[PDB]
This record gives structure tokens, C-alpha cells and sequence, in this order.
């Protein structure tokens, strides 16, 4: 029953700031606590970000984006296993196993996340 | 105001069947109608699937998976622009701009989808 | 979970266009002409137990990445069957460069020359040897 | 395509992709990545091409087997980038997660020895790629 979980960073774990002072992006401390609890329990935590794909481009993420992001995540005390970049950008993903951070936090608060059932058509 | 949308195929547009007779996968006709309406209105429709990644493997999706999928989508009368494969598999994606098909259908039924706002931390 | 592999099996990746077949600007893809020598050489390696992957950029500029699955793959796969090519894997969305400089790369002319002499399987890749 | 025209400038900019390991630097099994030794002739050649206006992309498989794809960003990139800075390499793009094959057979591929040879002779920029010529 160990889950394989994928989290956005921006406007999810931290809040976007248009000043783009990335190392100082502000955490949602409730998200950090919840992810850390899941990490401690033995779930796999992957972070996946589109950051930089439009601003510096795919060839520059490694140099120009990753240092400040990784440092931010350390400063806010986030535990995670995997960090993946080059996420594509859509206005919406419609996905049977997707959840927004508000629902995630609500379920974690109630202790209901680990057994929460994903969508099925049930035709 | 034109949206860039990404949809799962399995257990989203169609229902999974363990017999893996892919061409005969059953459509959620409400999903098909909703997607077609968005297509007709000018939104970009991308389908993104993990199908085959575990069963035939990434080198075989092009040969062994795509033909029956494309035929199924034609038989059900789905309109779409883009079809992408090799989707990674997670138990959950936690994403500020994600939605499950039930919420998608509910919003489309009400005429609220196009202006529905994505999640922000609002710290 | 033991997978069977010939001892000294090679994992090989081949371009399709201007490699296995010749480009034609008419873009009648199903009728692209094969280099029969390439087809024979690849088939020989397939028969010996090597893994054959085909990797193509076809369509990336003409129809775009979202359309390759629908508009490019059928005629390509049919072409490869018609020319009698044996292979294991087919991958798309290859990036486009004027040159890849790579320690384990070879152009089709060298590939054919080595295969003619029976020297391909043991041919050594580049090392700096500084 | 008249020489010196915009079209000519554009056509003469090449889009180049280089391996890092056993190409720009030499592999060492000790995996002390920051101290990997440069082929100074490769560094000079790439820097010359960078200065002349060509696009320089580096592409590496490093880490894919040792730490895995989820860890390359954290565990592999810092020491690689530092190495490339210490050796004085100029480049535009750095890409990871390269797949591994024993050989790529490709109409537009060249090994570092041929690359260096052509650069030494001033013949790289106009060197023609392979065509079947059936
Ligand atoms: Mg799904
Ligand atoms: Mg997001
Ligand atoms: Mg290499
Ligand atoms: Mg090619």
C-alpha cells in the first residue's frame, strides 16, 4: 500500500513570486508537513516542475533553475526522493488520478488520503 | 481565452477492460460530447496515455498500441488535435491545474469549465 | 525476472531516413526506397540476437509532435514491413541536430563497410586515451 | 545564398550536440566527477565554434544507471557543471537523461577523433553528412 506520488512545486508546495527570487519562495508549511509525513511513512515522493521551460529554456534549466530550487526545498525542510524537470504546460490536465493541493491537504487533515479512491467511469 | 487541455484516455474517455481488447473499449459518451464541444469551440485537445508502457514496453507502443487506440477513438467519434504516449505512471499527481473526469463533467454540464479558476496557495 | 540475451548482445540504434531508406521530397512515405545492403546487414544482426531499435525525427517539423502517432507512423511501419526489415523497437520524436559528436556513433557507410568485413561486432568505440 | 547575407549567417550556424563523457572529458571509474580530465583539444575546438556563432548542446547519460533518473538533478548536475566551468568550456545547452546504446548508426554522427581531425584541417564547417545516393 506504499504510494508513488508526484507533486508540482510551484503554486503547490511553494507560492509563486513574480520577482523570481526563487531561493526565497514562500512554503505552504501545511504541504511541507504533509509531504514529509508521507515520506517518513515510506511513500515515494517525486517533485515535477515546469519551472524555467519558458523563461530560460530546456537547455538552461540544469544551470539556471536547479540550484536555487534545490536550495529552496532544503531551506523549507522538504523531504523528497526524486526531482524531475521539463514538465509540459497545460491549462488543465484531466486525469483519473489527479488531485489539487486543497483536496490533498483536506484529505491529509482527515487521515483519508492513503485510502482515497481514484476516479473510475463506472459505466 | 482558448485553453490548452490534456486528457487521459484510459478510465477517463474510455473505460478499462482487463481483456485488453482495446478497439472495443467502451466510451463515456458524456466525456466524448464534452471534449467534442471544446474542440468545436476552438480549444486545443491533447490526449496523453500510459497504455502499453508495462505490457508491451516503450519500444513497442508505436507498433502494438497506437493502431487499435486510434481506431477506437475514431469509432467513438472523438475529435482531438494531439495524441501523445509514454506517459509516466503515478498513484497520484498533485497539481494546481489538474481535475478528475467527474469534476470536468460537472463543470461542463453547468457551463462553468471555461472560466473555472485553478488552485493558488493564497498564503 | 531473468531476461534471455545472447552473450555479447549489442543494443543498437538506427536512423530510418537517409540511413535505412532514402529521403524523397514527394513525402510518399510508404514508397521510400530501401538501401537493400542496410536491410540485409540489420537483418543479419537481428538474426544473431542483437537488439534493433529504430529512432526517427520524421514528422517533428512537418506535422508536429502531437500528430506523429496518427499521420507518420502508419506509412513508416508499412514501409519497413514492405522492405522486409526486422527490428525490435520503434521510437519517434528524435531531436534534430546538424551533427552529434558521440564516442559510440557511426555513419551508415562505415557500418556497411565493417559489416562487409565481419568486423562490426568487435569494433571498438572511441576513447580519449589522454 | 549570398555570403554575409542574413540567410548565409543563419545557414552557417550549425546546431551541434556533444557527449560529455569519453568525448569532452575522460571517464574515470573512481567517479570523482569534478576532477574528470579534459581533452584540451576538444575544449579548444568547442570554444572556437561557440565563438563563431554555432549552437553548442551537451548531452549526457551520466547517472542514469548509478543514481537513477530521479536523482540526476540533485546528485549529478552540480559536479558536472563545476567541472565544465573549471575546464573553461563554453556551451549553450546542457541536457541529461540520454539513452544508452552500444552504437548509434546515424547519417549525421561523428566520433570525437574525426571531429578533432576536421577541426584541425578547418574542414568541419563544410563537411557533408551521409546520403544513401541509391
Ligand atoms: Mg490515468
Ligand atoms: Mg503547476
Ligand atoms: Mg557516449
Ligand atoms: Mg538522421
Amino acid at each position: 500500500n506504499m504510494l508513488n506520488l508526484c507533486f508540482d512545486v510551484d503554486d503547490c508546495i511553494t507560492e509563486w513570486n513574480n520577482n523570481r527570487d526563487y531561493v526565497n519562495f514562500k512554503p505552504d508549511v501545511e504541504m511541507v508537513s504533509a509531504i514529509n509525513a508521507l515520506y517518513d511513512a515510506g511513500h515515494t515522493i517525486t517533485l515535477y516542475t515546469a519551472r524555467g521551460m519558458k523563461s530560460v529554456g530546456p537547455g538552461r534549466i540544469a544551470i539556471d533553475i536547479l540550484p536555487s530550487l534545490i536550495q529552496n526545498l532544503a531551506n523549507i525542510g522538504l523531504k523528497y526522493h526524486n526531482l524531475l524537470t521539463h514538465k509540459p504546460v497545460y491549462d488543465w490536465i484531466i486525469d483519473d488520478k489527479a488531485m489539487r493541493p486543497d483536496e490533498f491537504k483536506a484529505l491529509m487533515n482527515k487521515g483519508e488520503f492513503e485510502t482515497f479512491k481514484s476516479y473510475k467511469p463506472n459505466l
